């Protein structure tokens, strides 16, 4: 089991300065950070349909930097932006703004009360942050679990997931990085080296909630089959195949007007069969 | 004649056909039928595969219905259902009383919308007007195997629920028929959605309740397209109250697409998790309750 941290590009209220603030963390269970400043109860990760659809869409044409010889957030950011421009994911005029955004201060829960709280933020063409234009949706996880680290193994490696909204982008863009040597970065406070980096940038678009996109990416990284495939991935095709299997073994629950546990517990064999299908291909065995 | 006009995408007089009758509230019975071949005669026929009353029952390969279960969907089923519904062909308030009339009007609209070629129409009409057999006749037919329509592994639900009606159906209930088949001569998958002007007892397809809606899902073998799962997704869509209300009140394809997108907004995905099954399922109860808090208000 590994540690996955999700940070969202947000702006504070006391200075109106945009920075990175952690929104959720995974050590095989998901925890979320509330507006009060404390972590909610741990819970199993549940994903929206649109988050997984968009994650697949941005992954299929995603920019992958496997076995990258970088040991700094600045170096990873520079290499990722160069490969973004190389693959026509972004434009060369966007590089300066995206580099300024990626290297911003990464804040954590211990300084949320030191600030005046954080607000959703969109990175604008200039050096100033704007406010989102689309209607806001308060996170389901924060409403359900928040309104109320010793399990990290000593020989584990971390994953950092960065989600940000920048209106000066034609399309959402996914950047996946696997470092050659797991290194500790200034972004992550916990003394665990980072092996993987997820970077999700894009403009405001319908059916795309970047917090849920980062939740889907972090849940994918927290899955053992995909993580083992990600360590062994030599190309974007293998990661895509692992994502396809992850979606193959997913279970979609439609809305209903009369939910009951007796009907829901009838899906126990389906969940068991999907888990068995997921683990039949991996070297690992279900825990 | 010499002229071969192209379809004109115009809805300038669409509101001239929007009825002023407020639709009534009906509970739904959904039946999924699949295009199959029987070993006794090698005859193509439509066979009942699953039905929806309150839960889902699937028909096993013994002619007996399986355990009732909650309707789970695959991710690919909903993705491809949205894809084919975006380009879907709709016939809303269709004044037909036979399956032949519905099929002919649907194929005419298919050709008008360039969904199928004019050389596909006769074979599709033959397929849609085949015999619709039901579970009682399965023993007399000596089994049934899936078939693919030509121009000339077992399913998860059966594996997990089938290996081992009129009392339940509410009185003022109308039927939804979902027809699913594979046609190797089609270029792309096509969706047909039909809401009849009034419910009808089609002599071609006898059902416990009159048919109001028809789902037609045909297409070739394409990746990530399981037509049985696509039919199950359409049936679960019709079984849900909000989409059913919108489908009764829909006047264009856009309203149906908006309802389907809201349905997907309120859909929750459980990833493959290593947790025990009962805890993994029961973790979905408060999340789904908070997600559906405003949908049914």
């Amino acid at each position: 089991k590994v540690y996955v941290e999700l940070q969202e590009l947000v702006m504070d209220e006391k200075n109106q300065e945009l920075r990175w603030m952690e929104a959720a963390r995974w050590v095989q269970l998901e925890e979320n950070l509330g507006e009060n400043g404390a972590w909610g109860r741990p819970h199993l990760s549940h994903l929206t349909f649109w988050s997984l659809l968009e994650l697949r869409r941005v992954f299929t044409k995603g920019t992958v930097l496997l076995d990258l010889q970088e040991t700094s957030l600045a170096g990873v950011a520079n290499q990722l932006l160069d490969r973004f421009i190389f693959e026509d994911q972004i434009r060369p005029q966007d590089r300066e703004e995206l580099l300024r955004a990626l290297l911003l201060k990464h804040s954590h829960a211990g300084e949320l009360e030191a600030l005046g709280g954080v607000k959703p933020a969109v990175l604008t063409r200039s050096g100033d942050p704007s406010q989102p234009l689309l209607p806001q949706h308060s996170s389901l996880e924060t409403q359900l679990f928040c309104e109320q680290l010793e399990k990290i193994p000593p020989d584990s490696e971390a994953t950092l997931v960065l989600v940000g909204r920048a209106d000066f982008l034609e399309q959402p863009v996914l950047g996946f990085v696997r470092l050659q040597e797991a290194a500790e970065l200034e972004a992550v406070e916990l003394p665990v080296p980072i092996r993987f980096l997820f970077v999700l940038l894009g403009p405001e678009a319908p059916h795309i909630d970047y917090t849920q996109l980062g939740r889907a990416a972090a849940t994918l990284m927290s899955e053992r089959v995909f993580r083992i495939d990600a360590y062994m991935a030599q190309s974007r095709g293998e990661l895509l195949h692992s994502l396809e299997g992850f979606l193959d073994c997913s279970l979609v629950l439609p809305p209903t007007d009369a939910p009951s546990e007796q009907a829901l517990l009838s899906l126990v064999p389906v969940q068991r069969e999907l888990l068995r299908r997921r683990y039949q291909s991996s070297p690992a065995k279900p825990d």
